[PDB]
């Protein structure tokens, strides 16, 4: 799923995952532990898109940016269903939303949340450690301690994707019904 | 199109069309006459995802949910372009607008209509026979008769076009330019 | 080059403009010259007629359908942002349609205008020339500077640039698996 352009060839560390279905275009580069799925399109074709480790990116998210840009994941970096970076920066252990758009030169400070549905104007800065959500977005309150908690956990899941993706995930036939002996969700390690 | 992961092998019934570009992951279960659109990722590598009869998943789709999660699309249930269903219940014959997210244990009622780019939070029970919408959507009114027909109608065409692309969908090199006896839209059923 | 014929009905692309091969072109598409067409875009005219004109674009994870019968129009130097959706609308001429925006049936966009991002417009809304529109419902805001048109035009000419880059030089690669001191990067990027 790698595609280079201008001779601009994507990064992939071996230790991260990324769905085959995904699309790496150029300056693209992947540190270890993270998960892209399927049909993220990490379009680094007039800038870089740098994603940290431990970060995920979700189905059907696109990474993209203007010419000279630089956007950023930092590690931990949890990017929901459908969200849309735009030369931003996303801090360390942020969760952005599904279908959530970050606009160019916003920055999420560091463990913050960014409510489903949002959209960050550009240039915005949010600070660490809050939820923000709304079309324009505005910081409703401090996240408290359980919640953080919460958000690593469902970041630590996605690391451990990451994981079982490079162990077990493969192309199958389906089956044609359900059977009493299959494996399920229940069988998930 | 579809991927094991953890052994656990998609469900595909015969009489569904999932589309080439489409991907299921996991413990999906796709009934018969169920319509599978380009790029919709069905992602069941956390808990089971169960699409009944006579639905469809539109393009760019996103199904997914929590560990040990159960998402379900009820019968004729009509997932718009772009519609993201996270852990959540879909009733019997609803109109899930399109670019809509539809967050963990919510659940809609039967029959009823999703406004486009709305977002139902989490746990929220929308009632059958309504329309809702906004971000966070809410109850506007009541759904009309003629509004649940042209709903009806809507999954029908769909119903049909899952039988139209079992019968005649094919990869094809495009044409480099339009003539005058070449088949076109007045040519479909 | 990724296309599906549907009840023997075949896409139409130029040989001029550009589809990543990930996207998904079905039934009566038709692109003009000079397009570009991003990853997992899907135009499916299966019920009705898709007409992309040319120097357009249209980005990531786009959708274009429209119902039975209808024909969904994309004009010249038309701008179609990541993951925006387009249903049987019609698209005037150098408008820009923000990212995740939905643009629903018989919508008309007049030429030049820029609507925000996220945002939503209604059926059978009729959204003037030369303005900025936004929100969901979307609403006019306000007329658009000469600074902001032709901001628009020269990301525009970036995607109709985009276009010849990517049939000159995109290709299937494999990855490296580090960064290295000798590895191209953006910085040899045109611009
Ligand atoms: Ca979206
Ligand atoms: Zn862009
Ligand atoms: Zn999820
Ligand atoms: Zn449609």
């Amino acid at each position: 799923p790698c595609y280079s352009i201008d001779g601009v060839i994507p990064v992939v560390s071996p230790d991260a995952f990324v769905h085959p279905t995904a699309v790496l275009i150029g300056d693209v580069i992947i540190e270890a532990g993270v998960y892209v799925g399927p049909f993220a399109s990490l379009r680094a074709d007039f800038g870089r898109i740098h994603i940290n480790q431990n970060a995920n990116i979700q189905d059907s998210c696109t990474v993209h940016g203007f010419p000279q840009s630089v956007t950023l994941v930092e590690e931990m970096g949890h990017i929901g269903h459908g969200a849309i970076l735009h030369g931003c920066r996303i801090g360390k252990n942020v969760l952005v939303g599904m279908n959530s758009v970050i606009l160019d030169y916003a920055e999420i400070g560091e463990n913050t949340i960014i409510g489903a549905n949002s959209l960050v104007k550009t240039k915005d800065i949010i600070p660490a450690n809050v939820l923000a959500m709304g079309s324009p977005a505005k910081v409703a309150r401090d996240l408290s301690e359980q919640e953080k908690k919460w958000k690593t956990r469902g970041t630590q899941e996605y690391m451990e994707l990451a994981q079982r993706c490079l162990n077990s995930m493969q192309e199958v036939q389906p089956l044609s019904s359900e059977s009493d002996d299959r494996l399920t969700y229940k069988d998930f390690s």
